[PDB]
């Protein structure tokens, strides 16, 4: 039972020749004093202990134990779909992002997706600069990054839980064009696409 290879719920494997050929997503960056570095099995510990905090237990539902991080991690870093990130500032990690195809993924179904299509989901684990608009402040370089590092990208797939009023509105205030609401395997959500600038 050395740690098997676990199965992602969200990765789509009926893929076209063009997407299923798609190599891991690039590794976005961010500028001094910030830094985005690959995740690492070793970072599971930690992980699980953010996710297990009161403001990310309950909008990412992965409160499991280090040993099941471990296998979300390793599943991820072994494929071609999602790229885990660490956000640092100052010498100290902060922050959790995965950078997925949206065309290899659960939303798909939800929605006509490009080949190119990528989706972000993000977490700051300081509870505190979450109340201080930190992330709003990132993101913006985070995506910026993301189109730079491929040109074929034409948006960015948010999906909030269907109740996450906040980040709705921020998807709404930055432009995002909404998709409507979709109950998927476990939940509803609200599908927002960021459109690459023009």
């Amino acid at each position: 039972a050395d740690d098997a290879l676990v199965r992602l719920a969200r990765e789509r494997f009926d893929l076209p020749d063009q997407v299923r050929r798609l190599a891991r997503p690039p590794v976005p960056s961010l500028e001094p004093p910030y830094g985005l570095r690959v995740a690492q099995l070793t970072d599971a510990e930690m992980l699980a202990e953010w996710m297990n905090r009161p403001h990310l237990a309950a909008a990412w539902e992965y409160d499991w134990p280090a040993s099941r991080w471990r296998q979300h991690l390793n599943a991820q870093l072994e494929g071609t779909y999602s790229l885990p990130l660490i956000g640092s500032w100052h010498g100290t990690d902060g922050g959790y992002l995965e950078l997925y195809w949206a065309a290899k993924d659960l939303i798909s179904h939800y929605y006509d997706a490009d080949p190119y299509d990528l989706g972000l989901h993000a977490a700051i684990a300081d509870l505190s600069k979450v109340n201080r608009g930190f992330g709003p402040l990132l993101l913006p370089r985070i995506v910026a990054s993301v189109f730079a590092n491929e040109p074929r990208c034409r948006r960015i797939m948010f999906d909030p839980d269907h109740r996450n009023t906040a980040t709705r509105r921020l998807c709404e205030w930055a432009g995002c064009k909404f998709l409507g609401e979709h109950d998927t395997t476990n939940r509803r959500m609200a599908l927002y696409a960021l459109e690459a600038p023009t």
